């Protein structure tokens, strides 16, 4: 309850390295270099602890003036999906 050994930025990245998929509400982490914020689970090839800092939630990370990560916050994964030509107006 009122206790948790060592809450150091160390084990912050331990829970976040483990990819703890269910740590939504537990905190967020914020990679200043892309100006995005995430849940610990960020499955894409990690950006270092050293560019990354930890909040309570994404409204705090919004307080930092960031945007939700395309993988973590909505879950906005676009892999499979066609990389269709590009040019606009295609009625056929
Ligand atoms: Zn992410």
């Amino acid at each position: 309850m009122k206790k948790a050994t060592c809450l150091t930025d160390d084990q912050r990245w331990q829970s976040v390295l483990a990819r703890d998929p269910n740590a939504d509400g537990e905190f967020v982490f914020a990679v200043r270099t892309t100006g995005i914020f995430c849940r610990p689970s960020c499955r894409a090839r990690h950006a270092l602890r050293e560019n990354v800092s930890f909040y309570a939630n994404a409204s705090e990370a919004l307080a930092a003036g960031f945007r939700p990560c395309k993988r973590c916050q909505p879950d906005k994964a676009n892999p499979r999906q066609h990389r269709l030509d590009k040019i606009t107006h295609a009625c056929r």
